[PDB]
């Protein structure tokens, strides 16, 4: 039959297979063709934060042996939604095999990782789904700014207005060779604690947002080359600054002529001081593009309604919304929401 349970994490050999699964599975995609490409790495600066435990990655095999065909995250985190701060957790891929014909899988893949935590009194849960749920706590929608037009509208992601010249197009979506701001720079490894005290007060605005540990702050922000970015802006002969982030997230691709997948350029957080950041989100489209990306997407948080629709921003496939699972509460609008659960 089946009731069972597994694990995976950090051995080559294992985590090859396992995002293996979520490459060719953990699909969001529609009429189009294409789902999260999941990197090596990536997940381990997602499924590795500081106070993880072995026993939340859950996995399921077929009764055989060498055959995953199941996965489950979930890293422990602190959230702050209403005049409180509850330590919670954050439930992520949540897979199943493709061709599985089983739909009591995770009905059990499920409330398995529900007791797993329940056994160390985080009895709060906290993520977000490209799907619909009974009581939502947010619903967010993705947006853009092409770093690589003619490429989109090559393939099938984004496509030319009316009577749009491939060539009028890039012109608009155009972008300099250099950042307009002075004093941005790679976030070096003494600036921790400088992204954690400077994005503990800013993000303390938010009626949902992950409270961070100067090692938290320390990992989901420290430069690496190929999974999470960040550039602060240091002042004069001072310290003072400001900071910038966008974690890497290519798709996978599809039917197309000769070209290659797509490199993603998500956005993580953005903390401006008092400076507007309406700049502090354009330098990223040139960084995003100086680094060789083909998009760069941001979500909701109060300030990025802002500067989004007043730049390059606009189609969204569809919506992403957040949930909370033993917590009863009212609920805001992205003007709120500052957890940027990936």
């Amino acid at each position: 039959g089946f009731t069972w349970d597994a694990l995976d994490l950090g051995d080559r050999g294992v985590l090859k297979e396992l995002y293996t699964l979520l490459n060719e599975n953990y699909v969001e995609d529609d009429d189009n063709m294409f789902r999260f490409d999941y990197s090596p790495e990536f997940l381990l600066w997602a499924l590795r934060p500081p106070g993880w435990l072995p026993q939340w990655h859950c996995g399921v095999r077929v009764v055989s042996s060498r055959k995953l065909v199941g996965f489950i995250s979930a890293i422990p985190a602190n959230i702050h939604i209403y005049d409180t701060e509850k330590k919670m957790v954050e439930i992520n891929f949540l897979c199943v095999h493709k061709k599985l014909r089983s739909k009591r899988v995770a009905p059990v893949l499920i409330r398995e990782i529900t007791r797993r935590v329940h056994l160390e009194g985080i009895f709060q849960a906290v993520y977000t789904a490209g799907v619909v749920l009974p009581k939502p706590v947010g619903t967010c929608r993705y947006w853009h700014r092409s770093l690589n037009p003619r490429k989109l509208i090559e393939v099938k992601f984004s496509h030319l207005s009316r009577n749009m010249t491939m060539q009028r197009t890039m012109k608009l979506y155009r972008l300099p060779e250099t950042p307009k701001t002075a004093g941005l720079r790679p976030m070096e490894t003494k600036d921790i604690p400088v992204v954690h005290q400077l994005l503990t007060r800013y993000l303390k605005q938010f009626h949902l947002t992950p409270v961070m540990s100067q090692e938290e702050v320390e990992h989901w922000f420290y430069p690496q080359e190929n999974i999470i970015d960040t550039f602060v802006v240091e002042n004069a002969n001072g310290e003072v600054t400001d900071f910038l982030s966008f974690y890497t997230l290519p798709s996978t691709i599809m039917n197309h002529p000769t070209h290659k997948s797509l490199k993603a350029a998500y956005s993580f957080y953005n903390v401006h001081t008092q400076t507007p950041l309406l700049d502090l989100m354009s330098d990223a489209l040139v960084l995003a593009k100086m680094k060789g990306f083909d998009v760069f997407n941001a979500l909701d948080l109060m300030e990025n309604k802002t500067f989004l629709e007043k730049l390059k921003f606009g189609i969204g496939d569809g919506n992403l919304q957040y949930y909370l699972y033993n917590w009863k509460c009212p609920s805001m609008g992205a003007e709120k929401v500052g957890i940027v659960l990936q």
